[PDB]
């Protein structure tokens, strides 16, 4: 037993060019994020999220130079922070029924 209250699906995305970043600080920005994915490789543009209470909802995005055989942020950060709540990375790599080439 590893968790109750969680979809039954492989993993997280909605995208194929750009990288999911979860459970973000309640202060945190695109200029947070751009520093500490310098570390990560090649990016290519940062997103932040802002509700009804301009809140990035604890989450982000990031675009990245097609690194989908594991993006290297899921295994360099995955843990780390600076207010309070370390960042989560999250990705899937797989829109398409079988390979090209």
């Amino acid at each position: 037993g590893s968790e109750f209250e969680l979809r039954r699906q492989q993993a997280l995305a909605e995208a194929d060019r750009t990288l999911f970043v979860g459970n973000l600080e309640t202060k945190v920005t695109e200029e947070l994020l751009f520093e500490l994915f310098h570390q990560a490789g090649p990016v290519i543009k940062v997103k932040i999220p802002k509700d009804k209470d301009g809140k990035p909802k604890q989450f982000a995005f990031v675009n990245f130079k097609h690194e989908v055989s594991v993006p290297y942020a899921m295994n360099l950060l995955n843990g780390i922070k600076l207010y309070g709540r370390p960042i989560k990375i999250q990705f899937r790599s797989g829109s398409s029924h079988a390979p090209q080439d």
